[PDB]
């Protein structure tokens, strides 16, 4: 009650209908509900709130339509925004989190993040970040040679 501090639990809270006890979305369609919420989340612990529900979702359905609703392209513009800013820890958790979601060597090929991320993972000052991107850059060139 009031608003003094930044209360992201607010927006989870008042949606618990879609969220577990775990903190995963029980329900595809709710994860419709938290990209809602994430898309317009005015400040960065918000919005991360959001991530750390996309890392708890199991099921394969919930990160794939997370996906098709344009949440992996909210990333691609979160990812450029957190890189130019120096946002370093923001750019982890969407990086860990695009990961984390089944990206696909069509979402690959669409978005070209496997360029900017290369980036990172080639000669960065971000440690955490590099080998982040070295793990990830490799998977998506497994995906991609085995195809074409």
């Amino acid at each position: 009650m009031g608003s003094g501090p930044i209360d992201p639990k607010e927006l989870l809270k008042g949606l618990d209908s879609f969220l577990t006890r775990d903190g995963e979305v029980k329900s595809v369609d709710g994860i419709a509900k938290i990209f809602s919420l994430m898309k317009e989340a005015r400040k960065m612990v918000s919005r991360c709130t959001y991530l750390n529900i996309i890392l708890q979702t199991r099921a394969p359905e919930v990160l794939v339509k997370f996906i098709d609703v344009g949440g992996y392209k909210l990333l691609n513009s979160w990812l450029t925004y957190s890189k130019t800013t120096n946002n370093i820890p923001l750019l982890q958790q969407i990086l860990l989190t695009l990961q984390h979601l089944p990206l696909t060597v069509d979402h690959l090929k669409q978005n070209n993040t496997a360029k900017l991320v290369k980036q990172l993972s080639k000669s960065s000052e971000d440690e955490e970040l590099r080998k982040l991107a070295s793990v990830l850059v490799s998977d998506w060139m497994a995906v991609i040679r085995s195809q074409s």
